[PDB]
């Protein structure tokens, strides 16, 4: 029969975002194991007052044991297309739609479906790093414990900088994903690492102050996680219309070091290899989402348009349509 | 940028009709009639057939645009509009049909541009005198570009089961070829389009038959439309038969019953394609570049260098064919 | 303030509804009936052709409204409201037509207060004409029938075999075709002019106390709405109908007009309005939705005249 | 033919607000002739973040030159209507609309798409003169605001806070496009409407508003309507308007500055009591000098005497530079 | 925790028409078990042109698990509402609803999509046997599942032409009997007013084959075989221009032991006695409307009232009320009943 | 037919306006009101907090429909086009609560019938250590200096709310009206047992209220008491909880008495005369899942019979069918002597 994961998504009316998303999930091996080992049940969060009573996380179990079955080709997330539909309205329609958001979204819903805290319980003055960055993600982990936390999750040092009293404040925050400003001739996935870490004039409200101020903010990255989702921050939502960059950035397949972009010198080395990517096409219009996402059981590449899987070359791969890429841990 | 490589937004579901707009876009007799911009004294806004000119001037507009060589895509805003407010069918969400719209668009073109500002109102005689008073008929109350670019005649035959002949020529602007009941010819589709049938309100006997279609006179261009959806009581079926035609030298002659005819050889301009089969589905078109003789691929905004070989296809839908012209 | 001299305050895109609804209220049998009080024994709850009685409800409501003299202007929407639920085609922004809803509230007004609980199923023309009057009573008898309803004759001549088939049919209001200035009594006689395959010729044979004539401006084409502005000159008094009366023993039918829906806008929706006579003071008066103003008989015949309500003159006795 | 200028706009339902703002603005010749001369394409913004990629100018532009090619009496704006309700879709709703919230939309609108600043790039003056202080604040607004719109109808005001404490004077000059006039309370004249907008207000410090420069074209919004919770109030108030002569100079504190003499070009008017109400235009043709009356699509003569009524929503005034 | 079948089905807004339905045939035990067995997986026929590709058969049988899984107190049946609304858009309206018009159009949906023909391929003077015979053989050879299987019978109509006075037989399927009221009734006196004889109305003659003319013929109705599941609908509805009109008159029925042998007209047929499973009730008569269900549980024999999301315990004394539109009877098939 | 024995149909999802209009409907004070016909005069048109007097109006009409003894039932169409015309967040086929029409008719009927035709603004005194019945007697004289109404003397009551800062330990003491009491279920229960949680101080979570000496938002300790109740006390058992993305409902019985409430016990005010409640009638709720379903109990005032009111069905109720968990709002009425 069919080889498990090589599965195509039918278009329902204007899906294709919410496919290209489905796609790079579904080729995220510590997730796709944990839904087929059939063991999730235990941890499913249905009275969490931030989650969807656990039918999102069900929604979706459901539809990744459908793609990895080995029975179809193609398979219409028509149960899942509902739910999403029904908890965040704006996923419906045919106006321009974006697989990051809908990723944001997803990774959001599925942490809280998921969430084994029950009960969620509720300030860097010149301490060691170390110190700071550990007790920010204990604090984090008090609130916030799923596998989307253990497979996901990371975190990035925050400073802040007051142009009124010039004082300095520093935090530690987790991320699930990484939203890279494009530079303002091909770019490199490394420039626009280094451009995200670079300090930038913003507005926040200072303790000191009170009020709001047009501080300089500074992003360093402290611990990096099993999937790095790396989002290229190609769209610009303005007032009356939505812009685009299509610059192409070169970014790797394989072997992508992200030990010399992190701040923590006593930090383990982070070598990362490409699992999947979230395609736009469409300068005009709806525009269309495809996904590259390399197959866990045979390391082959494939291309998902909807419905449609066909065998892809890596040098296909890097074009101007690569809007979000997944990377996974060597480890 | 080229002009004519122009790739047309997707404003939600409208794939179908930025598919038989390319193919529109890339029928040069109809594109060069509205970049001559002297149609204006031909706009026909009294025709209570027509749409007071507005569907004329929302095409013209859109053409002068797509062959600008200012963008490389447009998003047909006006035209969208326009087309949902005179034909609400083709505005909702549910699938749509490259060959409905394009029926819509010709005829619609037709009545908006007809020069015949005043609509007015066969038995033994030879073919050649009631084909010749047919179509002077057809002219006397319909004559536009649509009517000189796309227009044909065909004879059409029925012969009565009691009384035993009643012979009619009648116009056309596409022909709606039935596919055999899996590879075919197009050929062997329009020979199963020609051949006698027996399913017609008979006058000598009144108890209303065995019809046949003939083809008579063709037109410059021949707009050839695969019937490929059928529709069920729940949903609408699809044929995916792959139908092999012809990209250069399709020879008209052997179809054509009228023996004294000039000789009919026509070659492929644009195809609009369809994917999806019994789900939600999608259009796409390919199309011949009037100035660069070169093979493109117009999946709404997105314009693509073609080859050949990719164009025949079961994704072929709807067929554009140009007439070979030399004195004839 | 004078009872009467009500505006309806527009609802969006609702002016035709109140054209059409000022030119009732401007027919005083119509609204004497309501303001009576009494209709309520004839309000038809169970006729299967009728609104269970809510059109007639949300009408009298609205009429009692616009008579009391405690308002200049009212917001008409319970009636809005129920007219959307019964016929959602009078909904929306697109163009409308103050004849095709005043047909609508003549139809449902007639069946909202039909008396008739139980619909049942070479002679002289007016034996044949109290026959067919009679047999349309017995089926349809309400205060529309009384004040709006006319009988017409239609005579059908057949080819090859020569016989004249003679039916006498009701009507509650008359579409003119218009020609092609232009005066009433061409677009009458256009009506009346003769036109399995036989000629057909209309003929008027009884016309009511108020005679409702509208004049067919509008041509609904397959992709649009074509609208002829001929100005047709129609009297504001002293129309006379007889000559096109085929009964030679009927009564004579003079008319003065009562009210005019009126249509504005080449290009677009449009706007629609009323001239009406009001009934306590005799003097004219321009209804432009929530607005009304004093009018003058000479602004009354122009273009913009669409349907036209007269009433009979029952002054002299006749038969 | 048709004399160009006069041309009705179709309702296209509920757009009667639109109608009247655009019959104002039609007639507003620095801005019409801008149009008409064709060679604003240069001018097209369509990068600009806080425009609508060029296409309300090129509606706008469009529509310009079909009401003024004296070839119709009446035209539907259907591609402005529709361009407008995708860009700002509360205008394509079917409730009670305000032309002026559709003329500040459009104003700015048209300043985004035309703005000649292709790249934009709160400063206080301690005890420097006004007018060293005014021509700052204006060159500063130049810098970021460059168009059509900005050398048509924009203006400045001086804005006045006194401490009541420490008894400190801040000055600031702001730019604007439109007078919003506030309406006395317990037949006004104009000049009262605009006292009542430069009188010192006590609001915890002293708050005082003055006129430093007055643009070609000056659109005064008389505040007839307040928005409550559940219903929109309208005050029926005759303002008295000049039609010639509005001499503003009284009112404008640069008392070095050119005088200011006034003449109106166009009214957009309201009507209606209960309902969704309908809006008008009067408007004065550039060409033939004569008033005129713009019923959606109905175009009539008027009279001067007709003008001035409770109906006088927003008023447009074209300054005088004899010199 | 809660016991199997004990589910209410959330109102998803204007629903309650599509819930009253679903409980009727949630508690009809040979189609429940039928799913519940996963009978139905290798049946599902996906091409058939008068089918929903199997669609509306896996959104049912999902369902159906969901009620009878004995997890749920309650459900929002929200994928088949979908379904429903997807390939039938009437249903998704605001307006008024049918629970009978969903039931039609439920039994024919899962009919072909669980059609086991995977392609679809006068009689007279004969005796009724015979032609009854060939009739149900013909209409297998076309019509085969558990639909077919469970609630289709056979009904003799009998045409007769005013003018040639030819007697017209034919033997057709149904799988629910549509009862007129007459102008506190009995359930026979329906029956007997649905078997009674009458002239045909405009614009449905009968065309007669030997005038080869459109007839004013009499029609009449005869029982010949019926089935192990008897829906009985009682024509309540009259659709008036502006308005559905409802007869709200008692049509008094069996809770149990109806013997329904006297209008079965083939005297050589099987004693059909039948007891009620189902009710789907209305409330309302010419204003809104609401629809709720009477269900018995097959695995403890008990009477229950289905309102919506709302499972409560009922008791017979209130089964039998002006609210009872559409019943539902299974027949008895014990030692007592060979053929 | 008896007056007040009229069925409301529904509307299309509905419910949860008919049932809070039953309630409303059996508060005597309120129906004899519109009944004696004399509020014409009290219908304020100008105000900008109203609705122009036409929800007074409309509900005046349907009050009049619904106690003329004429019909078994009625649709309330005008009062439901004029409600989703002012608030259309109760039109369609989504979870309604009758709760949150409850409160937005009493506050519309309020400003539509409010005597006060000009409403003044006076500061509120610093109420810094002064008797509660001094500062208590203020409050509610500069409430009814700008709200006078029938629905002021019909439902207003005025509670106690005490606030303390962590940081600077400042005890700010106020006085705020109320027309009805939400009251919180323990995380069956008595009613006693919510009134005593509902002053129970708690301390504000992640919702800080705002300090004047530290002058920040802070989490501060918060405790009602409750001062003076009126004529006719709601009580809101809060069993809803909207999360992000679902609603929450909390189906614990609460025990409620029919009659004899005794309020006096909780009241943190002895000057006040006792305070005795009886039942009048109850809003219910029904539907763990989906849209759901509201009905009314309601006592007739004229034959002092209890009534079950399911939309357009009207249908004699007992006693022991009232206290069950589908009890979400209570209406009490105070016994007067
Ligand atoms: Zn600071
Ligand atoms: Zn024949
Ligand atoms: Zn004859
Ligand atoms: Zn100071
Ligand atoms: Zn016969
Ligand atoms: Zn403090």
């Amino acid at each position: 029969h069919i080889q498990p994961g090589l599965c195509g998504l039918g278009n329902l009316g204007n899906t294709c975002f919410m496919n290209s998303a489905l796609q790079c999930l579904s080729n995220t091996a510590p997730l796709t194991d944990y839904f087929l080992k059939d063991e999730y049940e235990a941890e499913i969060n249905r009275d969490n007052p931030l989650g969807m009573k656990g039918e999102i996380a069900e929604a979706y179990a459901e539809l990744i044991k459908q793609m990895w079955s080995g029975r179809d080709a193609h398979v219409a997330p028509r149960m899942f297309k509902t739910q999403v539909g029904r908890f965040a309205p704006q996923f419906s329609g045919y106006q321009q739609q974006d697989s990051q958001e809908l990723l944001a979204f997803l990774l959001d819903g599925l942490h809280e479906d998921l969430n084994r805290v029950k009960k969620k319980p509720y300030d860097a003055n010149g301490r060691p790093d170390a110190v700071v960055a550990k007790e920010a993600w204990e604090n984090h982990r008090l609130r916030n414990d799923s596998v989307i936390v253990d497979t996901f999750h990371g975190l990035f040092k925050s400073t802040l900088v007051c142009p009124e009293c010039a004082k300095v404040s520093v935090t530690f925050d987790p991320f699930c994903y990484l939203t890279l400003p494009l530079p303002l001739t091909t770019v490199a996935l490394r420039d626009c690492i280094e451009l995200f870490t670079t300090m930038e004039t913003l507005p926040w409200y200072c303790p000191n102050c009170k009020k709001h101020q047009q501080a300089t903010k500074k992003f360093d990255l402290w611990s990096l996680p099993k999937i790095l989702v790396v989002h290229l921050k190609r769209f610009s939502y303005n007032r009356y219309w939505r812009d685009k960059l299509d610059t192409v950035v070169e970014f790797p397949i394989r072997g992508l070091n992200m030990s010399e972009f992190v701040c923590n010198l006593s930090a383990r080395p982070y070598v990362y290899d490409l699992i999947a990517v979230s395609n736009h096409y469409g300068a005009m219009g709806v525009g269309h989402y495809t996904a590259y996402a390399k197959n866990k059981l045979n390391g082959k590449w494939y291309y998902f348009d909807d419905s449609n899987v066909s065998l892809a070359s890596e040098d296909q791969i890097v074009t101007k349509a690569a809007y979000v890429l997944f990377y996974q841990r060597r480890d």
